[PDB]
DNA sequence: TCACGTAAGCAGTCCGCG
DNA sequence: GCGGACTGCTTAC
């Protein structure tokens, strides 16, 4: 069988790495690596290698990565380049597996675990571990097992053994209702002691080693606590073990919000599924606690109980263990759902990298393009320094603010990595520059020709035709993969055999990776940073749309006779809208049988008239820029009107970024039922509480469907009962840093915003209170404005999001919320935007 | 929120300033 | 009042 890696590390001069043989066994070795580093050489002095600009290079072979390390050194001290990939370890990878990689993923031990840590006085810091681990899952994806690990015996009471059985039971028969497809995959063992408990544990790490470790925050929590604990009690050789080349180190993590401390295991990938959730995701949501997530993700959260968690175990044990087994098997379940892990598993082998490298896109691009290279025998450049600068994205038109009865959008397919390729924009492809004119002539095709050899960019860059770059030749084959799985996902969306969510992650997150790679151009620490190569994408996507802006104008003016009108009322990066009502009104609106009628008319418009129209309008240019492919693929997208005879209007601008659309079709998909399609709205903004976005998405639907006096008639009954609402679903939300910043006394200082005055106004509420819920800094809070003359001092109070307040003070926090302040705010004061904007009235008038 | 990007909207604070 | 400079936070692409 292939071989392929599991972890690598670089521990002095001596590569340690996991693997899997030719036998399909996991072994590990110790290589000293003997790296090779390249240095410009004469043209006499032949050779096989060359940079990417063509200039021949030498192959230095040195003895150790101490001598490669220290010649870096002389060569900056002398001030010339030193070539070739600095980081040994990919290089190791590169030589060790010098073909594409095709892993068997049941090989590799994947580990998810999750312990419990009964704490009186707060919560309990990973970095004293001042308290007992009183339980620990542990589920290891090879024995598809869950390992639970169960102290009889501590300080904060004695209890009896967990029982399987009565977990197994139904809710309402007092039982845990654990699924029974884990039931019988759980391996129970009881401890008399913390001592006994840990040092299984350790046996049990060490026969058991795992290669990906994950979990719910089990890098800033599980993990250190897990080492520190056992570094108090037996020390830092036992602690070392929890490492499979017994080297651990204590990482710092750096921020613009202060400094981390995680602890690093040698040999080890850490994969925590909450940075994994908050990256791959595409989400942002009001609380990431596994509760939380496991709400949206599954519509079912952790094991509910009675009481603070840390007198669970002594009051009831047995929901305590079942407690913590559940904890472990959501993220198994969020997993098998979002398949963040395979993502992972995907890149880090298709990249040859450490598989935790995957959060950084830049390493990621870096070793693609790195073993791409080095296959051609060619030599990657030498990373430099630069200072951080800014420049030109993407063209916003400003739109009209009005309602917009009869809408169809276009859009172009993957705008920047289809630039990329159509331009051939690479390091090593550029060839020159040309005088450039405004970028409105270029649009309106009144500037020169930029060249009759080259192909070019309207920011002035010129690139060679006949030659291929390694940024579009690379960045080609990630966007057909993705293609490839697309394929896969409309059909679910249409035939909804199952495959979308994962399908759809499939091929969702691997556009991550590629529209993060035009964007890496830009990046001071990406190997091929040029701000010339990252403006040419974007000046180039300025231009496009602009350019496809009067190519529709015109096309739809002829076709209408109406001569010099405005059809695309609004466009943003790759995307333009299109009014349908003279359209519409050609054929005649009552001559439409039904809403699929037009929808149908629309659709066949759009596919035979003005697609072609577009993709001819897209040739030209490509000509134009004298482009080495033409790949300007815009096709149609929706389709939104109000339905036929109703008194909806279908859809509505506020301004750029802002609107909605009642849409019949997307794409391949037509719907059964309209869907609303609304962007940058406050019913998207998870600041907005829960319960004002839905009555704000109703108010909209009502505005797009049904017309104004249905949405009149909504506000009013939502104005007479919004007060009966839930305190927290109609609570904002917002993250919270820098609190000690504007922490003056326990009061608000200058320029304090108004959530962290909430925030503050929490804390003097809960003081001397060491069991109370923290608010921690960096994370959300739940924000509620408070009647003047309260009893807590200030205007606003803030709580932790995702949970309810303490009961300490929920009683006085109910009665002086300000209904009328909240109302105004975050209802009233987006609706009143909405309908002014839509010409409508939320409120009667004569 | 730990070496992909820019564009851009809304909430709130504090400032000249008339 | 009231408008702009600014921080903070958020989303679209
Ligand atoms: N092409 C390339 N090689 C690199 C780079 N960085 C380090 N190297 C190192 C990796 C290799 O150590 C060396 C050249 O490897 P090969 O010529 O592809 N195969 P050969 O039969 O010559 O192997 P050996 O040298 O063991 O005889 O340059 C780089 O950026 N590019
Ligand atoms: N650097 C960077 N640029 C981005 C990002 N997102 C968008 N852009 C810029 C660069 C992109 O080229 C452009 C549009 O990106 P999409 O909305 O993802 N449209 P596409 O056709 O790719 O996906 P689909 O096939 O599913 O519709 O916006 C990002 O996260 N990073
Ligand atoms: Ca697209
Ligand atoms: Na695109």
């Amino acid at each position: 069988m292939k071989e392929f890696y599991l972890t690598v590390e670089q521990i002095g001069d001596s590569i340690f790495e996991r693997y899997i043989d030719s036998n399909g066994r996991e072994r590990t070795r110790e290589v000293e690596y003997k790296p090779s580093l390249f240095a410009h050489c004469p043209e006499s002095q032949a050779t096989k290698y060359f940079d990417i600009y063509g200039k021949p290079c030498t192959r230095k072979l040195f003895a150790n990565m101490r001598d490669a390390s220290q010649w870096i050194k002389r060569m900056e001290d002398i001030g010339l380049e030193a070539l070739g990939m600095d980081d040994f370890k990919l290089a190791y990878l590169s030589d060790t597996y010098n073909y594409e990689i095709k892993y068997d993923h049941t090989k590799i031990r994947v580990a998810n675990f999750d312990i419990e840590v009964t704490s009186p006085d707060g919560f309990p810091e990973p970095s004293q571990a001042k308290h007992p681990i009183d339980a620990i899952t542990h589920y290891d994806s090879i024995d598809d097992r869950f390992y639970v690990f169960d102290l009889l015996n501590s300080p904060y009471g004695n209890v009896e053994e967990w029982s399987i059985e009565i977990a197994a039971k139904l809710q309402e028969q007092g039982g845990d209702e654990v699924p029974s497809e884990i039931i019988d995959k759980i391996i129970y063992m009881p401890f008399d002691n913390e001592k006994e408990l840990l040092m299984e544990y350790l046996n049990f790490w060490q026969q058991k080693t795992p290669v990906i470790l994950t979990g719910w925050n089990v890098e800033s929590f599980a993990i250190p606590y897990v080492y520190n604990r056992i570094k108090n009690i037996f020390g830092e050789s036992t602690a070392k073990r929890l490492s499979p080349h017994r080297k651990t180190r204590v990482k710092v993590i750096e921020n613009m919000y202060g400094s981390r401390e995680i602890i690093t295991l040698f040999g080890i990938s850490v994969l925590d599924y909450i940075d994994l959730y908050k990256k791959f995701s595409f989400t942002n949501q009001p609380s990431y606690s596994l509760d939380y997530i496991s709400e949206f993700e599954l519509n079912v959260g952790k094991l509910k109980y009675d009481g603070p968690i840390s007198k669970l175990r002594e009051s009831n044990h047995q929901r305590y263990i079942s407690y913590n087994i559940i904890a472990v098997y959501r993220v198994l379940q969020i997993d098998a759902k979002r398949q963040f892990i395979n993502l992972s598993l995907d890149m880090g082998y298709y990249a040859k990298i450490q598989i935790q490298s995957v959060f950084s896109p830049i390493k990621t691009w870096d070793a693609i393009i790195f073993n791409s290279l080095k296959e051609q025998n060619k030599v990657i450049p030498q990373g430099r320094s630069h200072p951080v600068q800014p420049y030109p994205g993407a063209f916003v038109k400003e739109p009209i603010p009005n309602r917009y009865k009869y809408v169809m959008s276009f859009d172009l397919t993957s705008l920047y990595p289809s630039i990329i390729r159509q331009v051939n924009i690479s390091p090593e492809t550029i060839a020159g520059t040309f005088k450039v004119a405004p970028l409105h002539d270029y649009i309106n095709a009144v500037a020169e020709r930029p060249s009759d050899v080259y192909s070019c960019s309207p920011n002035g860059m010129m690139y060679y035709k006949d030659r291929d770059g390694v940024v579009p030749t690379e960045i080609t084959k990630v966007f057909n993969q993705r293609k490839e799985h697309k394929g896969y996902m409309l059909a679910a969306q249409r035939n909804g055999q199952r495959t979308e969510v994962a399908g759809m992650t499939a091929q969702i997150n691997r556009k991550l990776l590629i529209n993060s790679l035009a964007g890496a151009l830009g990046n001071v620490w990406f190997r091929y940073y040029d701000l010339r190569n990252a403006t040419a994408i974007t000046t180039f996507g300025q231009m496009a749309l602009q350019w496809i802006e009067r190519k529709v104008n015109e096309y739809l003016n002829e076709v209408c006779g109406t001569e010099g009108e405005a059809f695309v009322l609004y466009g943003d990066t790759d995307s333009i809208y299109v009014s349908a009502d003279k359209i519409i009104d050609k054929v005649g609106e009552s001559k439409f049988r039904d809403t699929n009628h037009w929808v149908d008319f629309l659709d066949k418009f759009a596919r035979e008239r003005m697609e072609p129209a577009i993709d001819r309008g897209f040739r030209e240019m490509c000509e134009y820029m004298n482009n080495k492919q033409h790949l300007m693929f815009m096709d149609r997208e929706a389709i939104a009107g109000p339905p036929l005879g109703s008194k909806g209007i279908g859809g509505f601008w506020t301004g750029k970024k802002r609107y909605a659309l009642n849409v019949w079709a997307m794409e391949g998909t037509r719907y059964a039922e309209p869907k609303l399609k609304i962007m940058g709205l406050e019913t998207q903004k998870s600041s907005t509480p829960k319960a004002v976005q839905k009555a704000l998405k109703e108010c909209i639907r009502r505005m797009l469907q049904e017309g104004e006096e249905s949405l009149q008639e909504y506000f009013k009954e939502f104005e007479k009962e919004f007060r009966q609402l839930n305190y927290i679903s109609i609570a904002s939300v917002s993250s919270a840093n820098n609190i000690a910043k504007y922490d003056v006394g326990g009061f608000p200082g200058p320029k304090c915003p108004f959530h962290i005055r909430g925030i503050l106004t929490y804390n003097r509420a809960i003081k001397g209170n060491i069991d109370a819920p923290q608010v921690v800094e960096g994370e959300k809070v739940y924000v509620l404005p408070l009647r003047e003359g309260n009893p807590f001092g200030d205007k606003c109070i803030a709580w932790p999001s995702g949970t309810e307040i303490t009961d300490l003070i929920k009683d006085d926090v109910l009665h002086w919320m300000d209904y009328t302040v909240l109302l105004e705010k975050t209802f009233i004061k987006p609706l009143e935007g909405f309908t002014s904007a839509a010409k409508l009235d939320y409120e009667k008038k004569a």
